[PDB]
């Protein structure tokens, strides 16, 4: 699928996109001058539109009225603002709701989901998805020949609250499902073993989906339940598609996508796959408070760029200060705005956008932030957007657009298939989930001077010096020759924990963890060994000989090939047989390459532990212990131009060597002769 | 009923048990041979099969196939491998809850139970009893004069996931449990006193369970929710007793077991109850991570030989390592596989298995250990297996085979209706149940190296030289003259807080507590102390002067009898009323007897307390500071042979006086001409 990005209006040159969620049909009409107004001069240049308009456009069935939105289309265009459409089908209006009932989604106790919030659409409903077919057509009948729309916003967050529907279309819908993947019933019986507690198949008309089991103590069939994962993110991958398909061709110029919700730990849509069916990448994404702020975010914008294979990504959604949606929402501190938006950029993006233009008064989103706060022009947060247009516009000229997240020297896996093996209720911990690790090790390399790319498990990671991969559960059989392969030819490999316990299918692989490649990694472990303060007494931690800790669960290595070293080993109890055994190993193979990490050290501990493990691998840091303040992020044109980011990853100012080249843009940062300054949350770009 | 035994297979000797539920079905067929030969090799005599195999049994409606089921069952009884056949009625096919929806069982708030686990049926439902009672004739016509069939297994732990049934068929049946325990309503509305508010009955026609009251803040009827309880306990027996004698009609001479759950927190169905149903008592337990380890399991093994009056009993699941269905999953640590089947047998076990034979690649127990794991024959867990199978070879041979657990000095009180009623939600604290204060006894006594026998209340504990009764909240007037006539004839007892607050039908006892027992006791209670850390400065614990400390309930003492001497007051804040008020006390009666314990003193308060206690009481206790480094266990045989088990409690390496004899088994342990050695989680067995 080709890549396409959206392009300027007619007689405007290209620049980085800065905007934001436009929803002026909350507003009198006549506040819609002073927005563009304050867009001018912030140096906003798109605007997403209609978004969860339906209710105002397809006003009663079969009454589609467009005057407001092309009035303000107009004016909008009259001021050299674009405009991403979305198709508005996001949310359906009350009198389609009122009317049909039956598109209501279903939770997995039979629970209706009422009208009254949004997304609550059972996505495989033909009702909803003849009307949500009938307006695209519509919006994009309307929009052909329109020359303000750049780009289409197809939905709005799909699954972000109607992942898991339990309805009897589910139940249908999931079946053919069934049918199409395994085409015989006999063959799905094999990839769930449901030759456990007389579940076995006699036909397809007897699979249901994982509904309710009778909660804790009970415990539904973990096979069925990454299908049942895997089928709702294809059951909208399906809707989303053909939402497209209908919107492509009537306006076939327009390039397409759709918002993702990359984060660290998001745990349903599998986004490398939809990565396939947009014409360019757009990612929602807002930070995550304390510690984890930068490094979480800076994760998430890789792997966004991972999943788009370095083609340049849209933002397509953060806030400038608090969100509304958690059980606390602390604010930005000064300069995280300009910074979180430089690190996306970083990261690859070339479009910036918030959710939203101007706070709600009133909505479920009123406390929201957004560009332009209840309190008006005359504030922070909006000054503070404005410079944020200017260093885009700045970076814009300097020619920064297109270049590439240049290539790491590692690669660190992601694989949501993996995260939702481990999300099972019977493992042998809950406190163990794929999510965190790739996150901790990314963490842990930036502690120690280096910004790993991550990569989604099929992504070209085997093209890297070297790769982590970590908690991943699920090796099939060509996983397992794609990293004998790479380790054969040179690649290093950091393997961990809770990596090949399952096939493809969540079959525990037999003779050994890990699993298939346990001659490549020269390690076999028969148990794990849990931890944690569940009952008294309860084994809480195991201590790691080179002064580190482990926590939540350890392997239990039985044994090590004859050419496996010893690196690390636990300290315990002795009457836990913990005691002297390994916990971190090195083991060649032929040209590579592997060291193995058999518990959750956290980025703390990954990081104490990196120098040792990297010297034994071949691996080079950065010797400076200053190789940590600092996040050092570049892209690169083909043509050789190079821009570096720096951010201060710290608490406190930092000094650090000063890179050649022309200064960009600076927050919160100083520029000199020989060294460059970084007050906390601070940022500079660099031309070279 | 009578005691039979599971019988030797045609000319084989007695020997202990030794075996795991085993599941062919799971498997391809050609994998037999490999489990037969491993099972040899292990010492494995004895499997328990088709426990969950009704789907592939009547493969179909009225379609019944034993072809799988005769092979195995033959290559079985080839290699001298008995069988415990299940009735295999535990959990219906998916084509019987397909074509009978209202088999399904259904909860509190109305939600279905789907399939997708187990034991999703109603306990009540007439269609379910009627497949179940034809699969065990079928089972039973198919395998009458099978000659490697030694006993029945029937269903499965019923109640472990079905205990609790809201559907029409449990509210018909509970209104029949109703008029069948009271004939007249008028009996009904005065066991419960439902003239608090406007809940007085008509006609039984009226009597509902306890469906949903709108949760917290809400409170359902006391009465009616312990005799749901009840009833929902007598409803599963009943069923269990259908399903039983449409076996024993077929195959007459067949001994019958159903598997219990007995554990210290297990809190559903009466085991002591339903042992009158059974022709030999068995049970599956699973050891507490962490410091309850050692003391829960010989509380549980002790509890089963008490509802077995002492008789031997089968130990039929247990695990090797980590189990898979708690948030934390711990492993087993070296020795605690032999440790803990050897406290089973040591507790009267004649049989030891596990859950189960061969672990699971699939399915949502495939994270449960086994006896052969994933990692296969070459694996820690199967060679501490064949250890284990050779010393239960050992003991055979050595003729412990039916020695009876010797008779404790004391017995301690467990009651599962009294752990009912302390379950409501409107009593003085949460923080208080029954179960968990026979359990510090236990453990306490232990700690000061007494073997306390446990016995259910039913069970002849007026027959021990001291009893202790804690948390006994149900007192009867006939559990009161038992008590009374204890203690005039020269009896011990020590009574707790929570004790003889209520009659059977949980109607509290006026004038005073505890209630009945008074002049037995010799103290007066008006009201509770409660005790926690819900608001701040709520007082949260209440220091005894025997320097131990009181948490979560105490009583008010308010006065004591002219012959009553105090060991212990409470020592507080003045502003509190409990200073100087009475904790412990001791109170002569006739040729007894009495301690009154007035509050939550845990394990270690009690141990600390007991020399006091027992000392006034003239209940003698070893002077040894170390009595409390190793567990004694000792079983019988009539012909005075005396078989001694020795375990060490701590977490350290211990020593003591070596008993006299022949050493007979010794796990991370050792012997020596003066002293035994025993390493954390050692095990040493003599006999003399
Ligand atoms: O932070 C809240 C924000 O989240 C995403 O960006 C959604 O797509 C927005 O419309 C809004 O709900
Ligand atoms: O610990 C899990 C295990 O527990 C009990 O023994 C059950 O009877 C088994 O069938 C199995 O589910």
């Amino acid at each position: 699928r080709a890549h396409r990005w959206p392009q300027p209006l007619p007689g405007n040159d290209r620049k980085i996109w800065f905007g934001a969620d436009y929803n002026p049909d909350q507003w009198p009409e006549d506040v819609q001058d002073e927005d563009i107004r304050l867009m001018k001069q912030a140096g906003v240049n798109i605007v997403s539109l209609a978004i969860f308009s339906w209710a105002n456009i397809e006003t009663s069935d079969g009454n589609f009225e467009f005057d407001w939105l092309d009035r303000v289309i107009d004016k909008l265009y009259k001021a050299g603002i674009a405009v991403d459409l979305a198709s508005a089908t996001a949310s359906p209006p009350m009198w389609l709701t009122s009317a049909h009932p039956e598109v209501l989604r279903r939770d997995e106790q039979g629970h209706v989901i009422w009208p009254g919030a949004r997304q609550h659409w059972r996505p495989t409903s033909p009702t909803f998805r003849t009307y949500a077919l009938r307006l695209c057509r519509e919006m994009a009948e309307h929009y052909k020949d329109n020359p303000a729309i750049v780009s289409w916003h197809v939905g709005n967050e799909y699954g972000c609250h109607n992942y898991f529907d339990y309805s009897d279309d589910a139940v249908q819908a999931f079946r053919e499902w069934c049918r199409d993947r395994y085409g015989t019933i006999d063959k799905v019986n094999a990839a769930w073993g449901t030759n456990f507690w007389s579940q076995r198949l006699n036909s397809f008309e007897e699979i249901l989906p994982p509904r309710y089991v009778g909660g804790e103590g009970n415990f539904t069939n973990p096979g069925r339940l990454l299908d049942f994962k895997h089928f709702c993110s294809d059951a909208l991958k399906e809707f989303f598609c053909a939402e497209r398909d209908v919107l492509s061709e009537v306006t076939p110029n327009i390039p397409l996508t759709t918002n993702f919700m990359v984060s660290a730990s998001q745990n349903t849509l599998d986004y490398d796959d939809w990565a396939h069916e947009v014409d360019f990448v757009s990612n929602d994404h807002y930070f995550t408070p304390g510690s984890w702020h930068i490094d979480e975010l800076a994760y998430s914008a890789s792997l966004v760029d991972g999943i788009s294979r370095k083609k340049p990504w849209f933002l397509m959604a953060q806030s400038t200060s608090a969100v509304n949606w958690r059980e606390i929402n602390p604010r930005k501190e000064p300069g995280e705005l300009i910074r979180d938006s430089m690190l996306h950029l970083a990261m690859g993006a070339d479009a910036i956008c918030y959710f939203q233009w101007r706070q709600s008064r009133s909505g479920a989103e009123k406390f929201h932030s957004a560009m332009l706060p209840l309190a008006g022009e005359h504030s922070q947060i909006y000054r503070d957007v404005c410079a944020l247009g200017a260093d885009l516009d700045t970076l814009s000229d300097a020619g920064i657009l297109r270049s590439k997240l240049s290539k790491a020297r590692v690669a660190i896996v992601q694989d949501i298939q993996s995260e939702w093996a481990t999300e099972h209720t019977a493992t042998p911990t809950q406190h163990i989930r794929e999510w965190t690790e790739p996150l901790d090790w990314f963490a842990a390399f930036a502690n120690r001077g280096v910004t790993a790319d991550v990569t989604p498990i099929h992504a070209q990671w085997d093209t890297y010096d070297a790769v982590v991969i970590p908690c991943v559960y699920l090796f099939s059989e060509e996983m397992a020759e794609r990293l004998r392969t790479f380790v054969r030819n040179g690649g290093k490999a950091f393997v961990t924990y809770y990596s090949a316990l399952a096939d493809e299918h969540d079959r525990l692989h037999t003779e050994g963890w890990p699993g298939l490649i346990g001659d490549v990694v020269g390690v076999r472990i028969e148990e794990h060994c849990p931890l944690g303060t569940l009952f008294p007494g309860m084994l809480d931690h195991l201590d790691v000989s080179n002064g580190t800790v482990v926590h939540d669960l350890a392997d239990v290595i039985d044994a090590i090939a004859d050419d496996t070293t010893v690196l690390a080993t636990f300290e315990a109890d002795p009457a836990t047989g913990m005691d002297g055994r390994a916990a971190i190993t090195v083991h060649p193979y032929h040209e590579g390459g592997v060291a193995y990490i058999a518990g959750k050290l956290g980025r703390d501990g990954i990081s104490q532990s990196l120098p040792e493990i990297c010297a034994a691998l071949g691996f080079e840091l950065d010797a400076d212990p200053r190789a940590g303040d600092v996040l050092r992020v570049v892209r690169e044109q083909e043509d050789g131009a190079i821009f570096e980011f720096l951010f201060n990853r710290t608490r406190n100012t930092v000094t650090a060597d000063r890179p050649a080249g022309d200064m960009l843009i600076c927050s919160l940062a100083t520029d000199s002769t020989d060294k460059v300054t970084l007050e906390p949350n601070g940022v500079l770009a660099f031309r070279r």
